[PDB]
């Protein structure tokens, strides 16, 4: 199935933050409405946090995650849990090699903020 | 019910990474079987990361988040999620006030790292 | 924090199903826009699903499960999952005695259906 | 990635049920010890518990869910919640056509039990 792609409530800021656990230096994009709205790469075996910042979803609300090395795409899962009926996170993982551990670049999604 | 314990593998590092969205400052404590591992504070009202730490859990794995604004404990809320059998988060939300956003200290923790 | 308390989307199906594992005899109310819609009972300590049933959200789309042992309420844990951004659940738990458990009723919701 | 594979812990009895939302009729084999020790099968598009089943997950703690149509394998989606460090949920969805609801065979796994 897709994975990695979240419907947020329309022009609603949210969080992205990415962290790296592989050899290879992580890519990550964060795509509003299907365009590039933040971008964050690096290396780390110790779950650096490669970038962190506060977006807004735009009148659509869609919001996607992609991952590569040096161009190469990982494999991505994700889900999104709710808590309390109010706080939300999209949570995504990545491989970008042979050993399944899902954490070469993690992506936390959090909404809402303030 | 009790909220924000976990039982992560024994002998595990993971990694602990707060943010904060209250006009409060946020003071978040880490334990590692029953002892304080890491502490964290800041204040913003924008999702900034007000601390980020690899941990290793332990003989137990047992792992406590707390969270303290403006001399109270908040009430947190929590649960753990895992994807494609390999990644692991365990997710809190906590609320200092009276809005229910649950946003006020936001943890995260995953595993495996590396 | 509140527990139980689920925003379905608006005049749509959902499934709700329960689950009993205890000595007590348990009761779990469904109530939607704040009416019993539904009530199942029974005694297991083997997963006995106790009720399913095939319900409308109504106009407000609001969901709450609440569950009795010995005219008691049990504590109530909750979260909601989504599956690729359209695949939907929420879960309950609940304690009606001393071992935190938490699975002396369980109910699943389910939607969308068809 | 891999999905409907969940490490449960060994020997441990947990509670399968699959409900069915499709035109197709569903065929749900569940492994343990990478040997079918349940399967379910049934045609509703409202939801209808196909099955429900007690197994015991074994020395592995390896637990598998397949879903199928007339012999053509479905599309998995899954994920593991755990609430208040103690109540277990492993989701499964799936889908047999095109248009992407995931919800065709739906099959939750719980424990504990008891
Ligand atoms: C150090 C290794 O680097 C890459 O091979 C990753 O895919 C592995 O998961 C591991 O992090
Ligand atoms: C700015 C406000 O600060 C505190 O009152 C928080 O509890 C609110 O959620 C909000 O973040
Ligand atoms: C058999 C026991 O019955 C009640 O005491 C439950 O609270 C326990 O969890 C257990 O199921
Ligand atoms: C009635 C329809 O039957 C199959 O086409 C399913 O894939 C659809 O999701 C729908 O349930
Ligand atoms: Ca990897
Ligand atoms: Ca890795
Ligand atoms: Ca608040
Ligand atoms: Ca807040
Ligand atoms: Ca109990
Ligand atoms: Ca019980
Ligand atoms: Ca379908
Ligand atoms: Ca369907």
């Amino acid at each position: 199935a897709t994975q990695g792609v979240f419907t947020l409530p329309a022009n609603t800021r949210f969080g992205v933050t990415a962290f790296a656990n592989s050899s290879g230096t992580q890519t990550v994009n964060v795509l509003v409405n299907n365009e590039t709205a933040a971008t964050f790469s690096g290396q780390s075996t110790n779950n650096a946090v490669i970038g962190t910042q506060v977006l807004n979803s735009g009148s659509s609300g869609k919001v996607q995650v992609q991952v590569s090395v040096n161009g190469r795409p990982s494999d991505l899962v994700s889900a999104q849990v709710i808590l309390t009926n109010e706080l939300n996170f999209a949570l995504v993982g990545s491989e970008d090699g042979t050993d399944n551990d899902y954490n070469d670049a993690v992506v936390v999604i959090n909404w809402p903020l303030g």
